[PDB]
Parts: structure tokens; C-alpha cells; sequence
């Protein structure tokens, strides 16, 4: 039944629950498979497909973007989520349906993006989309990947690898790296990652593992701290995450460590 993450008290965003912030009025674009607007427990404020083939974003045959959906809102419960539809059933999208989902952010004046994606590889018209978000005022969030340590090598996908987005590595309720949290000097903070119970199609629930997970933490904290904080930039809701972590590990394998939600939002 009526499932929360463990990851919500990690964070510490109960804090900000108590003192009345959720999350009101904050666009969150969730750029992903779509969200099922069916259930019951989860709010849509509205959504677009940039997947040829499957016009509508209100439908998860991937179960993975309704996930993302209630773990938002498990941290910022009054958070307007946008369903941005760019990946299709076999669970991958072309660049441009990606970058077609951040213009559409860009033009419908989301405050926060989350992209539980990546791949290996990156493009000029990513990088320039995503760095373009980032400079019209959005606070950009993405999984840092599920390719763990390759010896020296960052396995940071992109577009977590770009400097202007939020890379969300993943920990356990015991603060340790997920060995498959993908590593890095690029990688920016970590959050719950492993079994994180969220609502799922069909008036579901169920647990997943990921940097996905993660990454929806941070990005519900970014709602929380811009509830608070209305008049903040993107910029200042950043440093807030990053100077305020609690330093875990190595950078390399923790960034700057554990978001604190409730550190963030004093800050």
C-alpha cells in the first residue's frame, strides 16, 4: 500500500514538511517514458510526447516514469509534475526527441528538470539545450548512470556528464555507494538509490534501483528549497545542495556527499 521512500527522512526533508514547504507552484518537468495520470496518489499538471510513435504522455508502458513521479512528489508533495514523453518502449530516445522535451521546458517555464537518461555519448545540440536551460534560469537534475567504476575512467553519462547539470550518484540507508553508481569528477551529490519504493502503473507500488531514484530525490529538493526560497536562482539552489552535503566518501566516487534538504534550504 501507500508506499514512501526511505529516502525522504534521508534527506531530511521532513523538516521542510513541518515548517509548511512541499513544493507549491514548482514546475518540474519530468523528461522520461511518461507518468500514469491513473493513479490515484500522484498529481499531473500537464505534459507533451516527443516520441513519434506514442502520442501520449499520460501512458507508462515502461513503469519507469510513474516511478519517478511519486519519488518527486514523496519529497515535494504539492510539486506540479510535467510528463515530458522522449523515451519509447524499448526505452531509449533519439537525441532530438530529448532535446525537443528541454525546449519544451525552456518554453513552458519549468523551474526544475529531471532526466533519469543518459548514454555514453553526447552531442554539440544536447550540451547546447541543456547548457541553454541552465542559463534561462532552470535547475537542471540528472542520474549520474548505472555503469559503476571503470579503473580511472568517469562512467558518468551524459547529460549528467555536462557541467551545467546536477549529476545524482546513489546511496543506501547506511550512506555507502551503490556499486553500479556510475563515478567521476563529475558527479555532483548522491541520494538514496537502492530500493526505493515509489508508485508504479495501475494503482501500483513497487521498489527500484538506480541513480534514476536518486536523481528524483535531489530534483524533489530543488522544489522544496525554491517553495522556501521563491526568489533564489538556479545557480543559488545548486551551491545550496552542493556546500551543504554531508561529506560521505572520495569525490570521485560521493561528489560532495548525502543531499540535506533542510541544510539547503537555511543556507
Amino acid at each position: 500500500a501507500k508506499c514512501v521512500s526511505y529516502g525522504v527522512s534521508q534527506i531530511k526533508a521532513p523538516a521542510l514538511h513541518s515548517q509548511g514547504y512541499t513544493g507549491s507552484n514548482v514546475k518540474v518537468a519530468v523528461i522520461d517514458s511518461g507518468i500514469d495520470s491513473s493513479h490515484p496518489d500522484l498529481n499531473v499538471a500537464g505534459g507533451a510526447s516527443f516520441v513519434p510513435s506514442e502520442t501520449n504522455p499520460f501512458q507508462d508502458n515502461n513503469s519507469h516514469g510513474t516511478h519517478v513521479a511519486g519519488t518527486v512528489l514523496a519529497v515535494a508533495p504539492s510539486a506540479s509534475l510535467y510528463a515530458v514523453k522522449v523515451l519509447g518502449a524499448d526505452g531509449s530516445g533519439q537525441y532530438s526527441w530529448i532535446i525537443n522535451g528541454i525546449e519544451w521546458a525552456i518554453a513552458n517555464n519549468m523551474d526544475v528538470i529531471n532526466m533519469s537518461l543518459g548514454g555514453p555519448s553526447g552531442s554539440a545540440a544536447l550540451k547546447a539545450a541543456v547548457d541553454k536551460a541552465v542559463a534561462s534560469g532552470v535547475v537542471v537534475v540528472a542520474a549520474a548512470g548505472n555503469s559503476g567504476t571503470s579503473g580511472s575512467s568517469s562512467t558518468v553519462s551524459y547529460p549528467a556528464k555536462y557541467p551545467s547539470v546536477i549529476a545524482v550518484g546513489a546511496v543506501d540507508s547506511s550512506n555507502q555507494r551503490a556499486p553500479w553508481s556510475s563515478v567521476g569528477p563529475e558527479l555532483d551529490v548522491m541520494a538514496p538509490g537502492v530500493s526505493i519504493c515509489s508508485t508504479l502503473p495501475g494503482n501500483k507500488y513497487g521498489a527500484h534501483d538506480g541513480t534514476c531514484p536518486a536523481s528524483n530525490h535531489v530534483a524533489g529538493a530543488a522544489a522544496l528549497i525554491l517553495s522556501k526560497h521563491p526568489n533564489w536562482t538556479n545557480t543559488q539552489v545548486r551551491s545550496s545542495l552542493e556546500n551543504t552535503a554531508t561529506k560521505l566518501g572520495d569525490s570521485f566516487y560521493y561528489g560532495k556527499g548525502l543531499i540535506n534538504v533542510e541544510a539547503a534550504a537555511q543556507h
